[PDB]
RNA sequence: AUGGCUGUCGUCAGCUCGUGUUGUGAAAUGUUGGGUUAAGUCCCGCAACGAGCGCAACCCUUAUCCUUUGUUGCCAGCGGU
Protein backbone atom coordinates (compact mmCIF):
# COMPACT_ATOMS: atom_id res chain seq x y z
CA UNK A 1 0.00 0.00 0.00
CA UNK A 2 0.95 3.68 0.11
CA UNK A 3 3.65 3.19 2.74
CA UNK A 4 5.14 6.29 1.16
CA UNK A 5 2.74 8.83 -0.23
CA UNK A 6 5.21 11.45 -1.54
CA UNK A 7 5.86 10.55 -5.21
CA UNK A 8 4.57 12.73 -8.05
CA UNK A 9 6.50 12.99 -11.33
CA UNK A 10 7.53 15.75 -13.69
CA UNK A 11 5.67 17.81 -16.23
CA UNK A 12 3.98 16.05 -19.11
CA UNK A 13 6.08 17.66 -21.83
CA UNK A 14 9.21 15.96 -20.63
CA UNK A 15 8.08 12.44 -20.19
CA UNK A 16 9.85 9.53 -21.70
CA UNK A 17 7.33 7.41 -23.67
CA UNK A 18 8.85 4.14 -22.45
CA UNK A 19 7.68 5.09 -18.93
CA UNK A 20 4.01 4.68 -19.94
CA UNK A 21 3.17 1.56 -17.86
CA UNK A 22 4.37 3.24 -14.64
CA UNK A 23 2.46 6.51 -15.16
CA UNK A 24 -0.94 7.15 -13.58
CA UNK A 25 -1.19 10.72 -14.85
CA UNK A 26 -3.77 13.43 -14.18
CA UNK A 27 -3.76 16.81 -12.48
CA UNK A 28 -2.26 20.12 -13.57
CA UNK A 29 -0.62 18.58 -16.66
CA UNK A 30 1.92 16.92 -14.35
CA UNK A 31 2.44 13.16 -14.42
CA UNK A 32 1.94 11.18 -11.22
CA UNK A 33 3.51 7.78 -10.61
CA UNK A 34 1.45 4.64 -10.01
CA UNK A 35 2.30 3.89 -6.39
CA UNK A 36 0.33 0.64 -6.63
CA UNK A 37 2.99 -0.41 -9.17
CA UNK A 38 6.09 0.91 -7.39
CA UNK A 39 5.55 -0.89 -4.08
CA UNK A 40 5.99 -4.48 -5.39
CA UNK A 41 9.03 -3.35 -7.36
CA UNK A 42 10.54 -1.44 -4.43
CA UNK A 43 9.99 -4.46 -2.18
CA UNK A 44 11.68 -6.80 -4.67
CA UNK A 45 14.61 -4.40 -5.01
CA UNK A 46 15.01 -4.29 -1.23
CA UNK A 47 14.90 -8.09 -1.11
CA UNK A 48 17.62 -8.37 -3.75
CA UNK A 49 19.80 -5.80 -1.98
CA UNK A 50 19.41 -7.75 1.26
CA UNK A 51 20.63 -10.92 -0.47
CA UNK A 52 23.60 -8.94 -1.79
CA UNK A 53 24.23 -7.73 1.76
CA UNK A 54 24.17 -11.33 3.00
CA UNK A 55 26.93 -12.09 0.49
CA UNK A 56 28.72 -9.07 2.05
CA UNK A 57 29.30 -6.93 -1.02
CA UNK A 58 29.55 -3.23 -1.77
CA UNK A 59 26.57 -1.22 -3.00
CA UNK A 60 28.12 2.19 -3.72
CA UNK A 61 25.37 4.78 -3.32
CA UNK A 62 25.31 7.41 -6.08
CA UNK A 63 23.61 10.72 -5.29
CA UNK A 64 25.62 13.36 -7.12
CA UNK A 65 22.70 15.71 -7.78
CA UNK A 66 22.44 18.74 -5.48
CA UNK A 67 19.28 17.48 -3.80
CA UNK A 68 20.51 14.48 -1.77
CA UNK A 69 24.24 15.16 -1.45
CA UNK A 70 24.15 15.16 2.35
CA UNK A 71 21.28 12.68 2.20
CA UNK A 72 23.83 10.29 0.68
CA UNK A 73 26.75 11.38 2.88
CA UNK A 74 24.89 10.64 6.11
CA UNK A 75 24.05 7.50 8.11
CA UNK A 76 23.37 6.18 4.61
CA UNK A 77 27.13 5.53 4.95
CA UNK A 78 26.69 4.22 8.51
CA UNK A 79 26.80 0.51 7.69
CA UNK A 80 28.97 -1.37 5.19
CA UNK A 81 28.78 0.70 2.00
CA UNK A 82 30.39 3.50 0.02
CA UNK A 83 29.06 6.51 -1.84
CA UNK A 84 29.65 9.03 -4.63
CA UNK A 85 28.34 12.43 -3.68
CA UNK A 86 29.78 14.90 -6.11
CA UNK A 87 30.67 14.75 -9.79
CA UNK A 88 30.88 11.24 -11.08
CA UNK A 89 34.31 11.12 -12.71
CA UNK A 90 34.00 9.54 -16.13
CA UNK A 91 35.36 6.01 -16.06
CA UNK A 92 35.56 5.66 -12.28
CA UNK A 93 34.77 1.97 -12.87
CA UNK A 94 35.68 1.22 -16.49
CA UNK A 95 39.32 2.19 -15.83
CA UNK A 96 39.63 1.54 -12.12
CA UNK A 97 43.40 1.22 -12.55
CA UNK A 98 43.91 4.93 -13.24
CA UNK A 99 41.51 6.14 -10.55
CA UNK A 100 43.17 3.71 -8.13
CA UNK A 101 46.26 5.93 -8.34
CA UNK A 102 44.31 9.02 -7.27
CA UNK A 103 42.99 7.09 -4.26
CA UNK A 104 46.55 6.16 -3.28
CA UNK A 105 47.55 9.81 -3.57
CA UNK A 106 44.59 10.81 -1.39
CA UNK A 107 45.55 8.27 1.28
CA UNK A 108 49.15 9.47 1.28
CA UNK A 109 48.07 13.08 1.83
CA UNK A 110 45.67 12.11 4.63
CA UNK A 111 48.52 10.46 6.53
CA UNK A 112 50.88 13.24 5.44
C1' A B 1 74.17 7.51 -48.84
C1' U B 2 75.83 9.32 -43.54
C1' G B 3 77.69 10.51 -37.94
C1' G B 4 78.87 14.79 -35.37
C1' C B 5 78.07 20.00 -35.23
C1' U B 6 75.13 24.44 -36.78
C1' G B 7 71.23 28.12 -38.81
C1' U B 8 65.92 28.85 -39.08
C1' C B 9 60.46 29.36 -37.96
C1' G B 10 61.22 30.85 -32.45
C1' U B 11 62.42 31.61 -26.16
C1' C B 12 56.94 31.26 -30.32
C1' A B 13 53.59 28.32 -26.43
C1' G B 14 52.81 24.79 -27.95
C1' C B 15 53.66 18.99 -28.99
C1' U B 16 52.24 14.25 -27.32
C1' C B 17 51.21 9.58 -24.75
C1' G B 18 48.68 5.32 -21.28
C1' U B 19 43.81 3.80 -19.77
C1' G B 20 38.80 4.90 -20.42
C1' U B 21 34.78 6.50 -23.60
C1' U B 22 32.49 7.98 -28.72
C1' G B 23 32.65 6.58 -34.23
C1' U B 24 32.42 0.75 -39.09
C1' G B 25 36.49 3.95 -40.12
C1' A B 26 40.20 7.73 -41.07
C1' A B 27 39.82 9.90 -36.13
C1' A B 28 37.75 12.46 -31.73
C1' U B 29 37.80 13.52 -26.36
C1' G B 30 41.43 14.89 -22.82
C1' U B 31 44.14 19.85 -25.13
C1' U B 32 37.22 22.29 -25.66
C1' G B 33 33.97 26.21 -22.43
C1' G B 34 33.71 30.88 -18.24
C1' G B 35 37.51 34.00 -16.15
C1' U B 36 42.95 35.02 -15.84
C1' U B 37 48.20 35.09 -17.17
C1' A B 38 54.24 36.61 -20.14
C1' A B 39 52.94 31.43 -20.44
C1' G B 40 48.54 24.38 -22.24
C1' U B 41 50.08 30.19 -16.03
C1' C B 42 46.26 29.18 -12.57
C1' C B 43 40.95 28.48 -10.74
C1' C B 44 35.94 26.72 -11.96
C1' G B 45 33.08 23.64 -15.07
C1' C B 46 33.26 19.23 -17.97
C1' A B 47 33.43 11.42 -20.42
C1' A B 48 37.23 12.02 -18.98
C1' C B 49 41.08 10.16 -15.45
C1' G B 50 46.46 10.65 -15.23
C1' A B 51 51.35 11.40 -17.23
C1' G B 52 55.62 13.30 -20.28
C1' C B 53 58.47 17.01 -23.24
C1' G B 54 57.89 22.25 -23.22
C1' C B 55 56.46 27.39 -19.51
C1' A B 56 57.98 28.70 -14.47
C1' A B 57 61.74 27.45 -10.66
C1' C B 58 66.79 25.29 -9.54
C1' C B 59 72.31 28.30 -12.54
C1' C B 60 75.55 33.01 -13.45
C1' U B 61 75.76 38.33 -12.98
C1' U B 62 73.91 43.18 -11.10
C1' A B 63 71.07 46.43 -7.08
C1' U B 64 70.79 46.70 -0.24
C1' C B 65 72.58 44.80 4.39
C1' C B 66 75.23 41.41 8.03
C1' U B 67 79.55 37.92 9.76
C1' U B 68 84.60 36.66 8.49
C1' U B 69 89.62 37.92 6.72
C1' G B 70 92.92 42.29 6.09
C1' U B 71 97.89 42.47 1.91
C1' U B 72 100.01 43.86 -2.58
C1' G B 73 94.03 46.88 -0.93
C1' C B 74 92.11 51.07 2.73
C1' C B 75 93.10 55.85 6.10
C1' A B 76 87.97 57.82 10.29
C1' G B 77 90.29 58.76 15.15
C1' C B 78 95.81 59.54 17.28
C1' G B 79 102.54 61.49 16.39
C1' G B 80 105.74 64.12 13.86
C1' U B 81 106.89 64.08 9.26
MG1 LIG C 1 35.03 1.49 -30.74
MG1 LIG D 1 47.28 21.49 -29.56
MG1 LIG E 1 42.82 16.77 -30.32
MG1 LIG F 1 40.45 28.66 -21.83
MG1 LIG G 1 52.24 23.24 -17.98
MG1 LIG H 1 39.85 20.85 -19.23
MG1 LIG I 1 98.51 63.44 10.38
Amino acid sequence: MLKAGVHFGHQTRYWNPKMKPFIFGARNKVHIINLEKTVPMFNEALAELNKIASRKGKILFVGTKRAASEAVKDAALSCDQFFVNHRWLGGMLTNWKTVRQSIKRLKDLETQ
